[PDB]
Protein backbone atom coordinates (compact mmCIF):
# COMPACT_ATOMS: atom_id res chain seq x y z
CA UNK A 1 0.00 0.00 0.00
CA UNK A 2 2.21 2.67 1.17
CA UNK A 3 5.23 3.75 -1.10
CA UNK A 4 8.52 5.96 -1.22
CA UNK A 5 10.63 7.19 -3.94
CA UNK A 6 14.85 6.75 -3.20
CA UNK A 7 15.02 10.58 -1.86
CA UNK A 8 12.44 10.33 1.22
CA UNK A 9 15.49 8.48 2.48
CA UNK A 10 17.57 11.71 2.10
CA UNK A 11 15.60 13.96 5.14
CA UNK A 12 16.43 11.74 8.35
CA UNK A 13 14.24 13.67 10.41
CA UNK A 14 11.42 13.48 8.45
CA UNK A 15 11.97 10.38 7.30
CA UNK A 16 11.38 8.69 10.86
CA UNK A 17 8.71 10.59 11.33
CA UNK A 18 7.34 8.98 8.42
CA UNK A 19 8.21 5.79 10.03
CA UNK A 20 6.57 6.53 13.13
CA UNK A 21 3.73 6.47 11.27
CA UNK A 22 4.06 3.43 8.90
CA UNK A 23 4.57 5.31 5.77
CA UNK A 24 8.27 3.96 5.34
CA UNK A 25 10.39 1.41 6.34
CA UNK A 26 12.59 1.45 9.85
CA UNK A 27 15.59 3.64 9.93
CA UNK A 28 19.27 2.89 9.01
CA UNK A 29 22.12 4.77 8.54
CA UNK A 30 22.16 5.26 4.55
CA UNK A 31 26.00 5.45 2.79
CA UNK A 32 27.31 5.58 -0.26
CA UNK A 33 29.63 2.86 -0.31
CA UNK A 34 30.94 0.31 1.01
CA UNK A 35 32.32 0.76 4.61
CA UNK A 36 35.32 -1.81 5.92
CA UNK A 37 34.85 -2.82 9.54
CA UNK A 38 38.50 -3.95 9.18
CA UNK A 39 40.58 -1.78 6.09
CA UNK A 40 44.84 0.20 -16.26
CA UNK A 41 43.04 1.54 -19.07
CA UNK A 42 40.92 -0.26 -22.08
CA UNK A 43 41.18 0.11 -25.66
CA UNK A 44 37.60 1.84 -26.52
CA UNK A 45 38.08 4.35 -29.56
CA UNK A 46 37.23 7.31 -28.26
CA UNK A 47 33.91 8.92 -29.67
CA UNK A 48 33.76 11.86 -31.59
CA UNK A 49 31.19 14.27 -31.16
CA UNK A 50 28.73 13.40 -34.11
CA UNK A 51 28.21 9.51 -33.42
CA UNK A 52 28.36 11.39 -29.97
CA UNK A 53 25.51 13.31 -30.54
CA UNK A 54 23.51 11.22 -32.55
CA UNK A 55 23.15 8.38 -30.04
CA UNK A 56 26.69 6.31 -30.03
CA UNK A 57 27.16 4.34 -26.33
CA UNK A 58 30.96 4.68 -25.73
CA UNK A 59 32.25 1.56 -24.00
CA UNK A 60 29.72 -0.78 -25.30
CA UNK A 61 29.47 -4.44 -25.00
CA UNK A 62 32.46 -4.92 -26.85
CA UNK A 63 34.55 -2.98 -23.86
CA UNK A 64 37.35 -4.81 -22.59
CA UNK A 65 36.79 -3.66 -18.89
CA UNK A 66 33.03 -4.14 -19.72
CA UNK A 67 33.80 -7.45 -20.66
CA UNK A 68 36.01 -8.11 -17.61
CA UNK A 69 33.11 -6.52 -15.15
CA UNK A 70 35.94 -3.92 -14.43
CA UNK A 71 34.63 -0.58 -14.60
CA UNK A 72 36.49 2.05 -16.33
CA UNK A 73 38.54 5.20 -13.79
CA UNK A 74 38.97 8.71 -14.69
CA UNK A 75 41.58 8.08 -17.58
CA UNK A 76 39.54 6.21 -19.99
CA UNK A 77 39.53 7.08 -23.43
CA UNK A 78 36.17 7.89 -23.75
CA UNK A 79 36.53 10.40 -20.41
CA UNK A 80 32.61 11.89 -19.85
CA UNK A 81 30.26 9.60 -22.51
CA UNK A 82 31.98 6.51 -20.69
CA UNK A 83 28.87 4.71 -20.01
CA UNK A 84 30.85 1.80 -18.38
CA UNK A 85 30.86 3.87 -14.75
CA UNK A 86 27.47 2.85 -13.46
CA UNK A 87 28.73 2.24 -9.75
CA UNK A 88 31.08 5.36 -9.40
CA UNK A 89 28.46 7.64 -10.87
CA UNK A 90 25.43 6.09 -9.03
CA UNK A 91 23.69 5.74 -12.25
CA UNK A 92 20.99 3.67 -10.77
CA UNK A 93 17.43 2.67 -12.07
CA UNK A 94 14.36 4.43 -11.00
CA UNK A 95 12.75 2.25 -8.49
CA UNK A 96 10.73 2.77 -5.44
CA UNK A 97 10.55 1.19 -1.88
CA UNK A 98 7.04 -0.40 -1.21
CA UNK A 99 4.70 -2.27 1.41
CA UNK A 100 4.48 -5.86 0.15
CA UNK A 101 1.87 -8.14 1.91
CA UNK A 102 3.77 -10.02 4.03
CA UNK A 103 7.81 -10.06 2.82
CA UNK A 104 7.60 -6.78 4.57
CA UNK A 105 8.82 -3.77 2.26
CA UNK A 106 10.43 -4.07 -1.66
CA UNK A 107 11.70 -2.51 -4.07
CA UNK A 108 9.48 -1.82 -7.35
CA UNK A 109 10.37 -0.64 -10.66
CA UNK A 110 8.47 3.05 -11.17
CA UNK A 111 9.76 2.94 -14.78
CA UNK A 112 10.24 0.36 -17.75
CA UNK A 113 13.44 -1.47 -17.36
CA UNK A 114 15.09 -2.87 -20.05
CA UNK A 115 16.81 -6.47 -20.09
CA UNK A 116 20.64 -6.03 -17.87
CA UNK A 117 19.73 -2.82 -16.54
CA UNK A 118 21.62 -1.76 -13.61
CA UNK A 119 19.45 -1.18 -10.67
CA UNK A 120 21.64 -0.73 -7.51
CA UNK A 121 24.41 -1.62 -5.59
CA UNK A 122 24.50 -3.03 -2.72
CA UNK A 123 26.34 -1.40 -0.05
CA UNK A 124 26.70 -2.14 3.68
CA UNK A 125 29.23 -2.74 6.30
CA UNK A 126 32.28 -5.45 5.19
CA UNK A 127 33.02 -8.29 7.42
CA UNK A 128 35.84 -10.83 7.93
CA UNK A 129 34.15 -14.29 8.72
CA UNK A 130 34.93 -13.94 12.71
CA UNK A 131 32.95 -10.43 12.41
CA UNK A 132 30.06 -12.39 10.34
CA UNK A 133 29.27 -15.33 12.42
CA UNK A 134 29.86 -12.80 15.66
CA UNK A 135 26.53 -10.79 13.93
CA UNK A 136 24.84 -14.42 13.33
CA UNK A 137 24.58 -14.51 16.68
CA UNK A 138 24.01 -10.95 17.93
CA UNK A 139 21.31 -11.26 15.59
CA UNK A 140 19.78 -14.20 16.61
CA UNK A 141 19.63 -12.66 19.98
CA UNK A 142 17.91 -10.07 19.20
CA UNK A 143 15.49 -12.05 17.60
CA UNK A 144 15.99 -9.71 14.17
CA UNK A 145 13.45 -11.23 11.75
CA UNK A 146 15.05 -9.26 8.46
CA UNK A 147 18.59 -10.56 7.38
CA UNK A 148 20.73 -8.88 5.24
CA UNK A 149 24.02 -10.74 4.28
CA UNK A 150 25.72 -10.78 1.01
CA UNK A 151 28.50 -12.78 -0.27
CA UNK A 152 31.21 -10.29 -1.57
CA UNK A 153 34.55 -12.48 -1.83
CA UNK A 154 36.24 -15.12 0.56
CA UNK A 155 36.71 -13.05 4.02
CA UNK A 156 34.66 -10.64 3.22
CA UNK A 157 30.62 -10.28 3.35
CA UNK A 158 28.34 -7.16 3.00
CA UNK A 159 26.12 -7.13 6.08
CA UNK A 160 23.16 -4.05 5.15
CA UNK A 161 21.26 -4.50 8.88
CA UNK A 162 22.76 -1.71 10.17
CA UNK A 163 23.90 0.68 7.68
CA UNK A 164 22.86 0.77 3.33
CA UNK A 165 20.92 1.98 1.08
CA UNK A 166 17.50 1.11 -0.71
CA UNK A 167 19.02 -2.03 -2.20
CA UNK A 168 18.79 -3.98 1.07
CA UNK A 169 14.92 -4.07 0.39
CA UNK A 170 15.03 -6.44 -2.39
CA UNK A 171 13.25 -8.96 -1.67
CA UNK A 172 13.19 -12.72 -3.08
CA UNK A 173 12.04 -14.91 -5.27
CA UNK A 174 11.97 -18.38 -6.77
CA UNK A 175 11.44 -17.13 -10.16
CA UNK A 176 13.37 -13.65 -10.14
CA UNK A 177 13.83 -10.93 -12.57
CA UNK A 178 17.08 -9.77 -11.42
CA UNK A 179 20.61 -10.97 -10.57
CA UNK A 180 23.76 -9.67 -8.73
CA UNK A 181 27.02 -8.98 -10.51
CA UNK A 182 30.18 -8.54 -9.02
CA UNK A 183 32.38 -5.77 -10.77
CA UNK A 184 35.96 -4.29 -9.95
CA UNK A 185 36.45 -0.35 -9.17
CA UNK A 186 39.65 0.91 -8.47
CA UNK A 187 41.22 -2.23 -7.48
CA UNK A 188 38.40 -3.36 -5.13
CA UNK A 189 34.73 -5.61 -5.86
CA UNK A 190 31.34 -4.11 -5.56
CA UNK A 191 28.20 -6.03 -6.31
CA UNK A 192 25.03 -5.19 -7.73
CA UNK A 193 21.55 -5.63 -9.08
CA UNK A 194 20.75 -6.02 -12.23
CA UNK A 195 17.47 -7.18 -14.39
CA UNK A 196 17.68 -10.10 -16.28
CA UNK A 197 14.44 -9.57 -18.21
CA UNK A 198 12.27 -7.21 -19.31
CA UNK A 199 11.06 -5.58 -15.95
CA UNK A 200 7.44 -3.54 -16.76
CA UNK A 201 6.34 -0.06 -14.60
CA UNK A 202 5.06 -1.21 -10.97
CA UNK A 203 6.77 -4.58 -11.04
CA UNK A 204 8.12 -6.13 -7.70
CA UNK A 205 12.13 -6.16 -8.25
CA UNK A 206 13.45 -9.74 -7.03
CA UNK A 207 16.42 -11.85 -7.06
CA UNK A 208 17.13 -15.04 -5.77
CA UNK A 209 18.77 -15.42 -2.03
CA UNK A 210 21.76 -17.60 -2.47
CA UNK A 211 22.97 -17.27 1.17
CA UNK A 212 24.10 -19.70 3.64
CA UNK A 213 23.68 -18.81 7.44
CA UNK A 214 21.83 -21.39 8.60
CA UNK A 215 20.23 -23.03 12.08
CA UNK A 216 18.12 -20.02 13.34
CA UNK A 217 14.94 -21.77 12.30
CA UNK A 218 14.19 -21.73 8.27
CA UNK A 219 11.80 -18.70 6.64
CA UNK A 220 8.80 -19.70 4.65
CA UNK A 221 8.84 -17.71 0.91
CA UNK A 222 5.71 -15.72 0.00
CA UNK A 223 7.04 -15.30 -3.99
CA UNK A 224 4.02 -16.74 -5.07
CA UNK A 225 5.88 -18.29 -8.14
CA UNK A 226 4.56 -21.07 -10.06
CA UNK A 227 7.51 -23.33 -8.99
CA UNK A 228 8.65 -21.95 -5.36
CA UNK A 229 10.90 -24.07 -3.54
CA UNK A 230 8.92 -23.37 -0.47
CA UNK A 231 11.74 -21.91 1.86
CA UNK A 232 14.62 -19.34 1.00
N1 LIG B 1 10.05 -14.27 -0.73
C1 LIG B 1 10.07 -13.95 0.56
N2 LIG B 1 9.21 -14.61 1.41
C2 LIG B 1 9.19 -14.32 2.75
N3 LIG B 1 10.03 -13.36 3.28
C3 LIG B 1 10.87 -12.69 2.46
C4 LIG B 1 10.91 -12.98 1.09
N4 LIG B 1 11.84 -12.17 0.54
C5 LIG B 1 12.38 -11.41 1.52
N5 LIG B 1 11.78 -11.71 2.71
C6 LIG B 1 12.09 -11.12 4.02
O1 LIG B 1 13.01 -10.06 3.81
C7 LIG B 1 14.26 -10.33 4.42
C8 LIG B 1 15.40 -9.99 3.48
S1 LIG B 1 15.85 -8.23 3.54
C9 LIG B 1 14.66 -7.78 2.26
C10 LIG B 1 13.88 -6.56 2.73
C11 LIG B 1 12.79 -6.89 3.74
N6 LIG B 1 11.61 -7.32 3.01
C12 LIG B 1 12.50 -5.70 4.64
O2 LIG B 1 11.37 -5.24 4.76
O3 LIG B 1 13.40 -5.16 5.27
C13 LIG B 1 14.24 -11.80 4.81
O4 LIG B 1 14.91 -11.98 6.03
C14 LIG B 1 12.76 -12.14 4.92
O5 LIG B 1 12.34 -11.89 6.24
ZN1 LIG C 1 36.08 0.94 -23.14
ZN1 LIG D 1 35.26 3.52 -20.52
ZN1 LIG E 1 9.41 -18.86 -3.59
Amino acid sequence: GPSCVMDDFRDPQRWKECAKQGKMPCYFDLIEENVYLTEMQCECTPLSKDERAQGEIACGEDCLNRLLMIECSSRCPNGDYCSNRRFQRKQHADVEVILTEKKGWGLRAAKDLPSNTFVLEYCGEVLDHKEFKARVKEYARNKNIHYYFMALKNDEIIDATQKGNCSRFMNHSCEPNCETQKWTVNGQLRVGFFTTKLVPSGSELTFDYQFQRYGKEAQKCFCGSANCRGYL
